[PDB]
C-alpha cells in the first residue's frame, strides 16, 4: 500500500532495493534508494512529484489503488529530475488537463525531457500560495542550483510538512518511512555522502536560503524529502547537519589517495601516512587505491578532510588515467578551504607529479611541495617520504604542536 | 618441463592463465599471459630474462630441474620491468656472482627495483657481442624507449633467434609455444591490442630501429619475445605488423565513445552514427558507453580509426570524469593523423563540450565543429544530430564520394 505520513498526506512513492548506480555511474547507492512521492487530500487532492521512469507502470497502478486519477486536481514538480519526474509522461497521459505547478526553469526541464509542452504549466515563484481546502495550503519556495535552477521546495501549512525534494535527503532504502525508525548510523552516513557528492559545489547557496526559509518563519513539524526517511523525530537535525557541512567544512582528518603500476607510489603512500602519525596524534589518515576503491567513498573523505595527498606514477609522460579522472571531477565539486600535495614515483624523465601538482591547484587546492621518488623506493627515500608526511603533519595543523 | 624452442635453446619462463591486470588496471588481459624466460646451452650456459615476482619461487625451482645453478654462466637482461627482472633477486641470491649483461640505462632500472647494486653488471651497447661456444655467438641491440630507456634485443646466431623481449610480443596464454600453433585471430587481435596500448607514442622510433636491424643483416628462423607466442612460421609476419601500425595506422574507420548519467549524450551517439552510416558505406563505425565498456578496446579503435566522436554530458561545469580519464591516457599515447568531434548534452549553461574539444585538440586530434544538445534530443534536435554526422562523413572522408 501507501504509508501514511500525518494526517492526509499518503507517501505513494516506489523503494529501490537494488539500484546501485546513479548519474551514470558516478555516484554508488551502496544501500538502494527511494523516490518518494506524497499525495495530499484535503479538499483538493495533490501530488507531489512522481518517481523513476523505471517504474513508471507500478507508480500510476499504485496510484490508482489510493485514488482515481481523474479526482487529482494538482500535480507539484519540485524538481524534473528523471528519478522524481520520470513518470510524468505515462501519468499525464491519463490525466492530461491536470496543472503542473512548477518553476520557470521547470518548464524548460520537464519540456527538456517529455516533448509535451501542451501540459498545463503553472510557474510559481517564492511566496506563492495554493489552497486546497480545510484551511490548509501550499507555499512554495524557490531553490535555485540547488541543485539545479529550476528545484523549489513545498511547504504544506497547519500539517506543517515541509517537502524539500533533493534538499535533506538521502539514497538509504529501508521499509520504515521515518528517521527515528532506522539505523541511525547507516542514515548519517548516506546523508553526508551525498551532501558530499553532489551538494558541495552549491554550498555557498545553502547557508544564504536555509536563512531565507527560517525568516519566514514556518513550523517545521516533518520534513518530506524526494529521496530515504522522512524526518519526523527532531527533524531540524538535519538542517543543522547542512549548515555545518555547508560552512568549508573539515575535520582534523587526511584523505591519502592514489594509482600505481607496480606499487612504488603505494609504498611512498604508505611511508608518507606514517610520517603523519608520529607527527599528529590527533590527525585520522586514510589511503586509497583510487583504482580499487569506492570513488565516492574517497570524494566524502576529501570533503570531510582538512587536506589531501594524491599520488600518481608517470605513465607516458602524463598521469594515470583514473587520478586524471578523480581530480578533473574534484574541480567541478570546488573544494574549499583545503590544502594539497602532489607525489608519485617515475622511471626516468617523470612530470606527472608536476602535471598532477598544478591541476589540484586548479581544482582549489593550496598547495604544499611535491614529493617525488625514482622507481621502487629504498629505504633511504622511504625516509625521505616518511620525512615528507611530517612536513605535511606540522604545516597542516590546525593547532600548534 | 621446459619447452625445447631450438636445438638447444629451453623456454624455461612460466604461463599466467589468471592474470588479468597489467600497469595497475590500465591493460586488461582477457587471454592470460606469459613470461618467457629462455636458457640456452652450449659451452656457456646463458639464461635470457626471468619472470613476475609473483612466480619467482617457481621460477627457480623448474630451472633447478632444467640446469645446476652454479653452472649458469650468464645471465641477459633485455628489460628490467617487474614480469621480467622480477625473479632476479630470488635468483641472484643463490648465484650472486654470475655477471649480468644489460644495458647501461638497465643498471639503473635493475638497481632501482631491486636495491643491489653490487651485483656484477656488464653494460653493453649496439653491436657488442658474447660467445657462447660452438661457434655461436649472442649480438645485442640497442632498443632505447621501446618501450623503456633500459630496453634491448638480442640475437643468437647460428641458431638465428631473436630474443626481442617486449617487441612484437603480446599478452596471449597458450599451451602451445609456436604462432602456428595457436589461434591465428586470437593472436592478431592481442598482437595489436598490445601496440595500440603500449607502443603507438613510440612509432617513430620503431620504423628506424627495423630499418636498423635490417641493416645488420641477420637471419631470422624465429623470434622469441616475452610475452606469447615464438615466431617461428614467417616469423617476419609481424615485424611487417609493426612497419604498418608506426606508420600512424588507420583504416577506414570511425570510434564513437562517451559517457552519461540519463542516456542523452547517448541518444545523440547513436544518431551521429546513423548519419555516418547512410553517407558513407564504407566507414566501419564502432560505439562504445566508456563507463561500461572494455578501456583497451576503445583505444585499440581508435588507433584503428581515421577519427573519433567523443562524447560527454556536462556535470558541475565540467566534463565526465571517465571520459577527462581517457583523454588524458590519449594525451600519453599520442595518436598521429586523427581528426575529432565532441560532442554531449547539457542543461542549462554547459561547457563540457567546449572543455572536451580543446583536451582533445591537445591529445593531437584534428578538431572539427562541435555538436550540442540541450536535455533529451527531440525529433528535431536528433536530425541534427544525424546530419552532424553527414557532416562528418563527408569531411573526413579518404576518397571523394
Ligand atoms: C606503461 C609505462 C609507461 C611509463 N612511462 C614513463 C614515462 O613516461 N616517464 C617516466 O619517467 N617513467 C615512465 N614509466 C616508469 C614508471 O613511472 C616507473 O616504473 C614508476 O617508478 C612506477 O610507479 P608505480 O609503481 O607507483 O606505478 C612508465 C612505466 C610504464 C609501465
Ligand atoms: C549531477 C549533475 C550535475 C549537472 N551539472 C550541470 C552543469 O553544471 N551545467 C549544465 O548545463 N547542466 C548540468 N547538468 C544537467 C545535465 O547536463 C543534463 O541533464 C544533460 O542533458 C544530461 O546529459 P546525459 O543524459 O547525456 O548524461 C547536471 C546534471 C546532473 C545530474
Ligand atoms: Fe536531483
Ligand atoms: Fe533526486
Ligand atoms: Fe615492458
Ligand atoms: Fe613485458
Ligand atoms: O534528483
Ligand atoms: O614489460
Amino acid at each position: 500500500m501507501s504509508i501514511v505520513v500525518k494526517n492526509n498526506i499518503h507517501w505513494v512513492g516506489q523503494r529501490d532495493w537494488e539500484v546501485r548506480d546513479f548519474h551514470g555511474t558516478e555516484y554508488k547507492t551502496l544501500r538502494g534508494s527511494s523516490y518518494n512521492s506524497y499525495l495530499i487530500r484535503e479538499e483538493k487532492n495533490v501530488l507531489i512529484d512522481t518517481v523513476k521512469h523505471k517504474f513508471s507502470r507500478e507508480f500510476v497502478q499504485n496510484l490508482r489503488n489510493e485514488i482515481d486519477l481523474a479526482d487529482i486536481d494538482y500535480i507539484v514538480i519540485n524538481h524534473a529530475e528523471e528519478d522524481h519526474a520520470g513518470a510524468l509522461t505515462e501519468l499525464m497521459a491519463q490525466i492530461p488537463d491536470t496543472p503542473i505547478y512548477c518553476t520557470a526553469n521547470a518548464i524548460d526541464s520537464i519540456n527538456g525531457h517529455h516533448h509535451h509542452p501542451e501540459w498545463n504549466f503553472n510557474v510559481v515563484k517564492t511566496g506563492d500560495t495554493l489552497d486546497i481546502g480545510n484551511g490548509k495550503q501550499l507555499i512554495f519556495v524557490e531553490t535555485p542550483m540547488l541543485h539545479w535552477p529550476d528545484s523549489m521546495m513545498t511547504y504544506l501549512t497547519g500539517d506543517a510538512v515541509l517537502f524539500s525534494n533533493d534538499a535533506f535527503g538521502q539514497h538509504y532504502c529501508d521499509e520504515h518511512l521515518f528517521n527515528d525508525e532506522v539505523d541511525q548510523t547507516e542514515l548519517f552516513e548516506q546523508c553526508q555522502r551525498y551532501y558530499a557528492n553532489i551538494l558541495t559545489p552549491f554550498s555557498r547557496l545553502v547557508t544564504p536560503k536555509i536563512t531565507e526559509i527560517l525568516g519566514f518563519n514556518l513550523p517545521v513539524d516533518m520534513i518530506a524529502t524526494s529521496h530515504g526517511v522522512v524526518w519526523r523525530d527532531n527533524p531540524t537535525q538535519i538542517v543543522e547537519l547542512y549548515l555545518k557541512w555547508a560552512a568549508d567544512y573539515q575535520e582534523d582528518r587526511i584523505t591519502i589517495f592514489y594509482d600505481t603500476m607496480s606499487n612504488n607510489t603505494r609504498m611512498m603512500a604508505d611511508a608518507i601516512a606514517q610520517g603523519i602519525a608520529e607527527t599528529d596524534p590527533r590527525v585520522a589518515v586514510k589511503i586509497f587505491n583510487v583504482a580499487r576503491s569506492d570513488k565516492n567513498e574517497i570524494l566524502t573523505n576529501v570533503f570531510r578532510s582538512k587536506g589531501v595527498l594524491v599520488g600518481t606514477s608517470t605513465m607516458n609522460n602524463v598521469m594515470m588515467p583514473k587520478i586524471a579522472g578523480l581530480v578533473e571531477e574534484m574541480t567541478g565539486l570546488r573544494f574549499r578551504n583545503k590544502r594539497a600535495s602532489a607525489f608519485g614515483s617515475h622511471g626516468w624523465s617523470g612530470g606527472a607529479v608536476d602535471r598532477l601538482s598544478t591541476r589540484l591547484q586548479d581544482a582549489g587546492f593550496e598547495m604544499s611541495l611535491s614529493l617525488k621518488a625514482k622507481w621502487r623506493p629504498d629505504q633511504d627515500a622511504l625516509k625521505l617520504c616518511r620525512e615528507h608526511g611530517r612536513e605535511i603533519a606540522r604545516q597542516w595543523a590546525l593547532a600548534p604542536l
